[PDB]
């Protein structure tokens, strides 16, 4: 997260660290005891699924603390219709080995229906361990960061993203993607971010609005954070969840 600032210990109790081979590569949102949904591009098909794991309760990554639990994975699951980075479908459910105790600093988030509409303009926050600038990490002990960002419509995204464009890439924001940010620079999700929350607050609650995806080189102008909208994914969610709970 880049322009935000240190949340407090327990602030928001959704959010996962994701390891492979123990190095941080993503975030991840606790949804149920044993379920958790992340970005189906964190986890690449040749990658071990018994070299993940998920850690909970966490604030500073680098510190002991007796409120942190760590996972290992039962099963991931990629929506079927991901491809390719940037492609649609970029949303994964991840099953853990064991289900887990909810505690004051482990707690699920609320899921949207399919239906849901959360409006332009409405601000939500993104949270994550992920790069602090372009190429530079968050300096230890990692305090989780969060940030507010307004809702922007994927229509305006995408006219952002064609502003002094690189010709030979897509920066497609697809029907199942909403974005959030600012049209100026320095206030993003980056690197290591990804597949975290975009907690948004609806009558006195929290719902994950959004799973980060994708983005240019974070906090540029003309590049807000792309999100896949979780309202795109509640049917297959619950169907999921359901038969395998
Ligand atoms: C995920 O690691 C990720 C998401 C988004 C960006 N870029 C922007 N937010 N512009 C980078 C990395």
């Amino acid at each position: 997260i880049t322009g935000g600032s240190s949340a407090v210990a327990g602030q928001w109790p959704w959010q996962v660290s994701i390891t492979y081979e123990g190095v941080h590569v993503c975030g991840g949102s606790l949804v149920s005891e044993q379920w958790v949904l992340s970005a189906a591009h964190c986890f690449p098909s040749e990658h071990h699924k018994e070299a993940y794991e998920v850690k909970l309760g966490a604030h500073q990554l680098d510190s002991y603390s007796e409120d942190a639990k760590v996972s290992t994975l039962k099963d991931i699951i990629p929506h079927p219709s991901y491809l390719q980075e940037g492609s649609q479908g970029d949303i994964a459910l991840l099953q853990l080995s064991r289900p887990i105790t909810f505690s004051r600093y482990i707690r699920p988030i609320s899921l949207p229906a399919a239906n849901a509409s959360f409006p332009n303009g409405l601000h939500c926050t993104v949270t994550g361990w992920g790069h602090v600038a372009p190429s530079v990490s968050l300096l230890t002990p990692k305090p989780l960061q969060q940030l507010e960002v307004p809702l922007i419509s994927r229509e305006t995204c995408n006219a952002l993203y064609n502003i002094d464009a690189k010709p030979e890439e897509p920066h497609f924001v697809q029907e199942d993607m909403v974005c959030a940010g600012y049209v100026e620079g320095g206030k993003d999700a980056c690197q290591g971010d990804s597949g975290g929350p975009l907690s948004c607050p609806v009558e006195g609650l929290w719902y994950l609005t959004g799973i980060v995806s994708w983005g240019d080189a974070c906090g540029a102008r003309n590049r807000p954070g792309v999100y896949t909208l979780a309202s795109s994914y509640a049917s297959w969610i619950q169907s999921k969840v359901t038969e395998l709970q």
